[PDB]
């Protein structure tokens, strides 16, 4: 298990908490000296437990699948909560079974539905570690509306920070103080999947991506990937998706 303490938190304490994220993600080999994470995990290892505690010290503790870090569920007090699609449910099979009652949120996970859910696009929702607290405070009593904009904070807090330093660094500058991600942090949340599949491809093409990828830059400008010797490839981004579930 993973955890995390917004009481004293500061932005050292929330580098060790992503960095104990990556480390709790499985990995047989690195490509271009990135983890690459596994096909496929069986049973209960599927999933990590990160325990996250809000500023009160109320606690969340959060189902991820360590194959794609994808969020599934969370448990708050005796009841669990997950998404609405079959990854989640499957989840539901191996974790907080524990709890009294399970509800199934009206949504899945992905991006797009939880924007429509919360009723605004992720440009406008603030992140830092402030809305970390507000989000797992939210969470700890249902209501499905404000969950989902509570999700859109875990998920870039979380999952995103942990796949890319630089998104890593854009929360740490936000630990007391919230502010929209930069465009660039948009942009990288929407290309792993892309940039995990071109790197993987690369290593058969002396470097090269077989696709070039799109991406906003931290100036607000539109740089275009094309090979392993970006600083995208050789700095910012920390774990791959496998192309196996691409
Ligand atoms: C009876 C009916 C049966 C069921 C109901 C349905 C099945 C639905 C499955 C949804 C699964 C979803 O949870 C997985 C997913 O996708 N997750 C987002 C993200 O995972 P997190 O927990 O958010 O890490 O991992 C990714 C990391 O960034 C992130 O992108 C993901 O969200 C999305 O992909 C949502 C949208 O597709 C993207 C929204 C941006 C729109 C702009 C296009 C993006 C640019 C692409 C490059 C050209
Ligand atoms: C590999 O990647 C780098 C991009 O980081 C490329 O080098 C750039 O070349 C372009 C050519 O238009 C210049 O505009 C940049 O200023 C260069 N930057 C750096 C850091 O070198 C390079 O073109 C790519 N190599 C291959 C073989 O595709």
């Amino acid at each position: 298990d993973v955890s995390f303490r917004l009481s004293g938190a500061d932005p050292s304490s929330y580098g060790m908490f992503i960095k104990d994220l990556r480390n709790a993600l499985p990995h047989t080999e690195k490509v271009y000296n990135i983890p690459l994470l596994l096909p496929s995990v069986s049973g209960a290892g599927r999933y990590l437990l990160m325990h996250l505690f809000n500023y009160d010290g109320n606690t969340i503790t959060v189902a991820v699948d360590v194959t794609n870090v994808y969020i599934m569920g969370y448990l708050a007090l005796t009841t669990s909560y997950f998404f609405n699609e079959p990854a989640a449910d499957l989840a539901s099979q191996y974790v907080f079974r524990s709890a009294r009652r399970k509800i199934t949120l009206p949504y899945s996970g992905n991006y797009e539905r939880l924007q429509i859910a919360a009723g605004k696009p992720r440009e406008k929702i603030p992140i830092g570690l402030p809305a970390l607290d507000t989000a797992i405070s939210t969470l700890l009593h249902y209501d499905s509306t404000a969950a989902a904009g509570a999700l859109l904070v875990l998920i870039q807090t979380t999952a995103e920070a942990a796949r890319f330093k630089y998104i890593e660094q854009q929360i740490q500058e936000r630990a007391y103080r919230d502010e929209v991600p930069s465009s660039a942090t948009i942009s990288l949340e929407n290309s792993w999947s892309g940039l995990s599949k071109q790197i993987q491809l690369a290593q058969g093409n002396n470097g090269v991506f077989r696709t070039p990828t799109v991406l906003v830059d931290s100036k607000g400008n539109r740089v275009q990937i094309t090979n392993v010797t970006s600083n995208v490839v050789t700095s910012n981004i920390q774990l791959l998706l496998n192309t196996k579930n691409i």
